[PDB]
């Protein structure tokens, strides 16, 4: 990730004017709508947090949790780790980011700062349900000026990729102030 961190804005876009801090976002949630299509309920959930940060639920099958066989780590962190620009960019620029994988009956965790894995993937616990959460606190190191995420910027493109998406739920939820929207064609 050292390419992405040295020049941000060219996989990104633009880090003072929110255009990369949204596109952020953005990376994250296409990854969210591959898993929901290839599921049965196919729900997407993206929800603002109070402390700045974004989080994107999917109820896919999981991103697989296996380990790759030539990077010898699980293939979650190969996925956040190595180089649609992929969420290994989101993640490199992310101060903090969380990984919740519900898989083949286990709940899966893992915690990266800025796109160091702080433990390896682990199972924490036992589950009926499938699907993938991320959730990131964008680095204020890397984006500046426009730190704080504006709520029509993310409904407008939701509301884009729901009609090109038809057949897949899209639930915007601002916990700032209570603000929530749900696009499905
Ligand atoms: C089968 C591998 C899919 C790759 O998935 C991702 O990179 C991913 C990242 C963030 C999400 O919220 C969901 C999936």
């Amino acid at each position: 990730l050292d390419a992405v961190r040295k020049r941000p804005g060219m996989y990104i876009g633009d880090t003072d004017d929110g255009t990369g801090l949204h596109h952020m976002v953005f990376e994250v949630v296409d990854n969210a709508i591959d898993e929901a299509l290839a599921g049965h309920c196919k729900e997407i959930i993206v929800t603002i947090h109070a402390d700045n940060s974004v989080s994107v639920q999917d109820d896919g099958r999981g991103i697989p949790t296996g380990i790759h066989p030539e990077e010898g780590v699980s293939a979650a962190e190969v996925i956040m780790t190595v180089l649609g620009v992929g969420v290994s960019v989101v993640n490199a620029l992310s101060q903090k980011l969380e990984l919740v994988i519900q898989r083949e009956g286990k709940i899966h965790r893992q915690i990266y700062e800025h796109g160091v894995p702080q433990a390896p993937l682990a199972v924490t616990g036992e589950t009926e349900k499938t699907g993938t959460m991320v959730r990131f606190w964008p680095s204020l190191e890397t984006f500046t000026n426009v730190t704080e995420f504006e709520y029509e910027i993310l409904a407008k493109r939701l509301r884009e990729l729901s009609f090109l998406n038809s057949g897949v739920s899209i639930r915007l939820r601002d916990k700032r102030d209570g603000k929530e929207d749900h696009f499905h064609y």
